[PDB]
């Protein structure tokens, strides 16, 4: 069917190039996979505030997932997920910018931390979220349970904890498994 997909991903000031750099191949890698079907994507970069790094005008028209992420610049900064959740759903999701009105949204956020603001996603109910959290910040499970209010629920398939960055190759091929393309 018709999906709008937007990539909601973390550049904060914990993140080393080398992280960053992963969060970024996954994002080519699931783009690349789903190349050929109704999808459409757009990808923000959050920390403070809140950049489109493309959207989804841009991808129908490159269709080229290295070439629309050739300029990203890491932001260093602070993990604002419940503005950035908000900026996703007013911001993004516009027939102006491309999104379909007819199309499943659905929203992928990826992070390190937890979030650094306050506020509610009320604005953002409509949109299916998945939250992938990694690294050493969700070792405990307080730390894991703070992200159930960002997903969708049941937050057993829209919570994804993942130890390492390495880890998101395991999550791909998972992917890979499960999505099916004919
Ligand atoms: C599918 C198994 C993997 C591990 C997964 O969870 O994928 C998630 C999380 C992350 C790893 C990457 C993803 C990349 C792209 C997809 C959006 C995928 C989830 C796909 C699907 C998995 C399903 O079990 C739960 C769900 O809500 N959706 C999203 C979705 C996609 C299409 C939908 C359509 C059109 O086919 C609908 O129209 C009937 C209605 C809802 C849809 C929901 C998503
Ligand atoms: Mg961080």
């Amino acid at each position: 069917g018709n999906v709008d997909l937007v990539f909601l991903f973390d550049g904060s000031m914990s993140l080393q190039p080398d992280e960053f750099q992963k969060i970024l191949d996954f994002m080519k890698d699931v783009m690349k996979k789903l190349s050929n079907t109704s999808y459409q994507f757009a990808a923000v970069q959050f920390s403070t505030s809140y950049k489109t790094e493309f959207d989804f005008s841009d991808y129908v028209k490159w269709k080229d997932p290295d070439a629309l992420l050739k300029h990203v610049k890491h932001m260093l900064l602070l993990t604002n997920t419940f503005g950035a959740i908000n900026y996703v759903a007013t911001e993004v999701f516009r027939e102006e910018l491309g999104a379909r009105p007819d199309a499943t949204k659905v929203l992928i956020i990826i992070t390190d931390g937890e979030a650094t603001d306050s506020g509610n996603i009320d604005a953002a109910k409509d949109i299916i979220r998945y939250i992938i959290g990694i690294g050493k910040h969700f070792q405990t499970k307080e730390s894991q349970e703070t992200l159930h209010k960002f997903a969708s629920k049941p937050a057993s398939e829209f919570v994804k904890i993942l130890d390492t960055f390495e880890k998101l190759k395991d999550l791909f091929t998972e992917l890979q498994k499960k999505i099916y393309v004919i």
